[PDB]
């Protein structure tokens, strides 16, 4: 049923991890849903670029041969894959300011913790790294060693938020 | 005939009841009209998120297994389901100001009264809760005990509005 | 061939006669062109609302049963169907200002004269009601009793406009 | 394959020759490409108007019977078909200012010369009418009687432009 | 499956090399992917122009007979194909300013070097022409004669960028 005719999601070259990962996941998901072969998918790839990136594709066209190589090359030229110590310094710089919702803080911190190499941290030390930066509006009620998984922190945060 | 190819309605994370309920009802209605199966509908769900929420879906992907569970989880993480006393204080705070149409006031107050638990109020006390906040431009003509249902209030409000 | 999948024309609740009549005529025309049945058309109606009006449709869903009833209810809740004397006062308030084209004035005045009940006025008194408000730039050349229909007024107005 | 479902090009009523001629040519071209019959094309015409013009179509609906009559009526009510002496005064009013490209000047002047009645001028006097208003940056090099057609003027203008 | 029905990419007449080359490559790629014949493709070409360029197409319609001739004519009337010495003066005018990423500089300089006639320069002198304008933030670490191809320059530039 077609092969990359037209869609809303495009890519520009904004140089950030979130936009690049969102675009790659959306394209990779669309290919699986619509059911397009691997050889037919690479011919339609300049139908998505609209910016500086199409000038980037006019030069590096002869380096790609398969779909996975082109996707890894798009991940390599733009996502700079920052090292570990900048991430560990970026988590401890900004505390949770007053009058901010729990869910935005938790999803931003989880998206920041996903950048580390996989298999290096469990769930328990993951929650222990995040339990040291919350406001005293939430730390007065729920103590440590009672919340065992990463869902129960939000489950008890939404109760104190409604109570005020 | 396809399975969530592309559409105008998307979701961002605006943290309000009206936008979330509108998006969920529009998606739930589109699934019923187009005739898509339940197993095929969950594979196409990241084609709708475009914001912070796609970073939220990159983390909580392994918690969803059926369509109803994913819809209830999207209702739970964003719509905060406010308690009763804040609603009963929110209805009595703002009176109807001068030079405002009847229909906007009635639809906003009905959308505010839908947040209570279902089966707790009849139609008569529902109209009795709304008849105490209207302007004297409308309360001089129509008295109580004459309007029995919730349609006749608008039916007699549109007559006095045309008369001026 | 589908049933209200996606289209550009939507409705918000702007509270005016022109936008409501345009939206209703465009939807009614699209249903006739595409060839959709009456029972299939009502299931897809919340795919068009995008505003306050979808909150209005979450409350008055159980009042509609057929397509004509829903269309008349959408005409009733928003188009206020103003009385006659306000129209007859609105026609005689604004004269035709200098340096304005004939066609805009004629189409606006015809759209204002359509609001009266049908069958109350002929063509001759219709032109007699409009011939008293034009500029002396046009009334110096063409006199009364020479223009018999409503087309010849524009036909002789476009000649004097080109001449200047 | 459908009959005027939805498209980007619409019409508003901007009262100019270029926009009206572009819209009419695009619609006339789309009808020929998609292959739609003449009786099916007139039912879908209010799906394109979005402005004051739809109020204009609610009044003059009963005057159209064929496609050519409706197209000529749309050309008549909006394009005012200016007389000859205003065109001959409009060509000689604005000279070519300094630092402006040749191609924009030539295409604008050709679009202005198309408004005259057809068959009144050859190619030679057409170029003779345009050779009297160019800058001395171009008239120092190429003389008259050497450029015979209307293409060689641009062909020798692009050479002097690159040279500077 | 259709023949140029509607798409996002259009052309206006912006008079620059990048936008024209992007539009031509996107159209040429879409024709190859969708599988349209050469005779059917030329009838649908005024469905893409939306600007001054459609007035340009109303005049030069009778000069095109095949697809390749129309594409070369669109490349000729707008892309001015600048001479060599302006390019060789444009490369050496702007050095790499401080706090700018390597990839943007490399892709812009490659897109500027593509304008020369093909077959005039190898890869080695191509890298030698670009190695004289970089910042001392990168020239302190990597010396000449160690980087042999044009990929290893970026491969060693991304390492020093992460290190800081």
């Amino acid at each position: 049923k077609g092969s990359f005719s037209n869609c809303t999601v495009r890519f520009s070259g904004q140089r950030d991890h979130d936009a690049v990962d969102e675009f790659i996941n959306a394209v990779e998901t669309y290919k699986e849903v619509e059911g397009i072969s691997d050889k037919d998918a690479l011919k339609g790839l300049p139908l998505l670029f609209k910016s500086i990136a199409v000038v980037w594709w006019k030069g590096v066209r002869r380096d790609a041969k398969t779909w996975s190589d082109a996707l890894q090359l798009l991940r390599d030229h733009f996502s700079p894959t920052k090292p570990s110590y900048q991430i560990y310094m970026e988590i401890f710089e900004t505390k949770q300011s007053y009058d901010e919702v729990i869910d935005s803080f938790i999803c931003k911190q989880r998206a920041l913790l996903a950048k580390l190499p996989e298999g290096r941290h469990d769930e328990e030390t993951e929650l222990d790294f995040i339990y040291g930066l919350m406001q005293p509006k939430y730390r007065e009620s729920i103590p440590r060693h009672e919340v065992k998984t990463f869902r129960e922190l939000l489950d008890r945060g939404r109760t104190v938020e409604r109570t005020r």
